[PDB]
DNA sequence: TTATTTTTTTT
DNA sequence: TTATTTTTTTT
């Protein structure tokens, strides 16, 4: 039901990925390692999901797909890439 | 045209009344120049209409018109009292 | 051929 | 009679 549980979960079984072990020694290696964490993804609600991305990623999802060209998307985008910086307001 | 000189121009209407002299002293009294500024009005645009308002005012206005009890006024109404004394950034 | 930067307000 | 504080996500 909850987000705090979800994403307190999703770094548990991180973590048991990390330091679970047999006989003594750890399970996994580290490619190992990076490949079950490859297959785990987590799906917050869509405005978090936003402020997750570097802005390097949005641009460059924004110059893929040539969205980058048309005003309401830089105004938007521009402003939102602001507030971030002062997101330590809760009312921000 | 532009609000700029909206502005320009309503300010300086107000210092003339202030100022303004016949015969060498100054055409109205105090009563009188509050008067006549009583009566110009200025209409910016809504937004800035209302970050005009002090937050007393538009408490006042809500509590007159019992607008304070329901809740998307509230969050809203919080929310935007909140941003204005962080309003520097003009990203903000 | 001609060859840019621009304002305002509301939804 | 019974007697409150609550989460999440999208439009």
């Amino acid at each position: 039901d909850s987000v705090d549980n979800v994403v307190s979960a999703k770094a548990d079984l991180l973590k048991l990925i990390e330091k679970q072990t047999v006989k003594g020694e750890p399970r996994f290696t580290l490619e190992q390692q990076e490949y079950l964490k490859a297959q785990i993804v987590h799906l917050p609600n869509q405005s978090e999901q936003l402020l997750q991305c570097s802005d390097a990623v949005l641009n460059d999802v924004l110059i893929g797909f040539n969205l980058n060209a048309e005003r309401d998307v830089q105004a938007e985008w521009s402003a939102i890439s602001g507030l971030r910086r002062h997101a330590s307001n809760p009312e921000v």
